[PDB]
């Protein structure tokens, strides 16, 4: 049989109490291929079930509940961050709760399914100019923190100890819904506030799980390769992060673009999971991890930061492979 | 003292298990209005929180489940439906992990981003004559049912009881997270297999469970009104459809288009939940609902259906509301 899912037994008193809890759920589909044995397991952590849809509906809370408990944050005060991705949302998810003007800067052409979010939930959006790209909006925003340095909170999303701390509570869902089994974390990196907080929380409760980090082959800098362009939207800043520990991260594997883009193709198709592009480039990770022989029989939890619905506007589902679910999948998996 | 979320504790074996169970949640932003008693309670159920994000995944998923079981749905059979919204999601859904192809019947005149996230599912598309619009789909539709009968299992999306069976879930849900407090539960209606289901499995439960539907102002066809155009997407499907039983519904509330939008956009304002068309029509109607005198200190539970996420390339978030909150909430709550 097939049971769904069970009453939450409660009441929440807003949105915000609903944030986190994410489920794990079993990979299937995409884990059929000789590569990987039967007994090694393959589970998705689903941060798309945030109410705002990715994993940044937690950073955004945490970042503005801590600095109003620690007085960071005090009416009168607006936050600002310069993103043009998810990191905003859950900027203004929060504000909007907490009371707080939200000013958000990005260039005026940028992810503008993006600025209508913020801009329902009442962010200020700060658009720079669209013809000077992000280096414009990086520039407007250094601007108004020199005219506001007291008004303004900085959510300073690439080096917040209250980004990473968020992950308390995912690497504790990870610990208690796994019955402590975890074997390995796979984490594609942005702010590596999720790999580095994960993955310290779940080695202090068994020193032996391995943190997995992913970064685009095109942009490979913690790999020490120089930044490049690379198309995993949320993922490859171009930077080593302020937040990043490198002897917290066990293996870095690079996923190329295209191949995180057919991976999420083949995840909708195969296992009805419609996840993001840095989702594709966490799950091939994974299954690439799944494929070692020292990792037979292993518990491989990877997470799934956001929903492809988000990635309508680009090609990421318009493009089409051809072949049947064994020639993608050997197509992405085979090691020659 | 915030309190988020807590673990599942549980390892879901696909994706389907995840359907359901979603959060009910109080709102306090746009019921700060003097017409609405401090004591009276409004909650909102946000189907969102199912894995493609509409209340359909419930429907789609126990259309297809319920017919394996039943063995209407065999082994070689395909799926079938007209549809160009949620219902089309979740059934696509359902049928990628049962394992059985999926055949959406729409025009395509439809935009792509409709279209892809089904094809993303692997469903196979039956794109109508696009000029002859969705009667054209209609009609393709019924071709191919007559031309195959054996082959094709319908999910008769306005008629099938394991639309409305899906519900006792969704009841269950209310009936559990409230205590047994629930006194009015609202519904805006599509398929009416919400507020069918959800008002009968309530009414089994608390035989004084108030029953409101609700409609678009400008195609108000459940009070007898004619079909007209709107643009409430999600609901208003302009005839009665087989579900609706109307000794179920106790009261019929009409909302204006333009009411349901500005709704949306003030719940996401005031309370910070991106709610979809359909949700500011029932939200409104659940405001109006809690300002009646006789409803003070009552237990009022709105459905959400779905996020105002999917609703970017519409108007929506197009027309910004200058005033304030009171003056917002005046505008929609004042006569
Ligand atoms: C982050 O916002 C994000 C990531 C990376 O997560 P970390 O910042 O490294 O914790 C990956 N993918 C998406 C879509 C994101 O929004
Ligand atoms: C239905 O798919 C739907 C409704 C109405 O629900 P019922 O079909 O009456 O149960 C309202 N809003 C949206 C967005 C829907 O998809």
């Amino acid at each position: 049989n097939i049971t769904i899912n069970t009453p939450r037994k409660r009441i929440y008193h807003n949105i915000l109490e609903t944030i986190g809890g994410t489920p794990l759920v079993e990979l299937h589909g995409v884990t059929d291929h000789p590569s990987i044995k039967k007994n090694t397991k393959i589970l998705v952590k689903l941060e798309c079930f945030n109410p705002m849809s990715s994993v940044k509906d937690r950073v955004g809370f945490n970042i503005i509940y801590q600095a109003i408990k620690d007085g960071r944050l005090k009416p009168g005060m607006e936050i600002i961050e310069a993103t043009s991705g998810n990191t905003g949302i859950g900027l203004c998810q929060a504000g909007a709760v907490f009371g707080y003007p939200v000013n958000i800067v990005m260039p005026s052409t940028m992810s503008v399914e993006r600025q209508m979010i913020m801009k329902a939930f009442g962010a200020n959006l700060v658009l720079s100019d669209g013809t000077k790209g992000m280096p414009g909006a990086i520039a407007k925003y250094e601007e108004l923190i020199k005219q506001h340095p007291n008004k303004y909170f900085p959510a300073n999303q690439f080096g917040n100890p209250d980004n990473t701390a968020a992950h308390v509570y995912t690497a504790n869902e990870i610990w208690e819904d796994t019955n402590g089994e975890v074997d390995i974390i796979v984490s594609a990196v942005g702010t590596a506030g999720t790999v580095i907080g994960v993955g310290e929380n779940l080695k202090k409760k068994k020193k032996g799980v391995k943190v997995v980090a992913v970064e685009p082959a095109e942009s490979a800098v913690l790999s020490g390769k120089p930044k490049g362009p690379h198309g995993i939207q949320g993922i490859g800043a171009g930077f080593v992060t302020d937040i990043y520990k490198k002897e917290v991260v066990d293996e870095i594997t690079p996923i190329k673009t295209q191949d995180a883009w057919k991976m999420a193709r083949a995840v909708v198709k195969y296992d009805g999971i419609m996840c993001g592009m840095s989702s594709g480039a966490a799950i091939l990770a994974g299954l690439k991890e799944a494929g070692k022989v020292e990792n037979e029989g292993k518990t491989i939890v990877i997470i799934l930061p956001d929903c492809g619905e988000r990635y309508l506007s680009t090609d990421l589902y318009k493009t089409i492979e051809e072949g049947t679910k064994q020639q993608v999948l050997d197509s992405l998996l085979l090691h020659h």
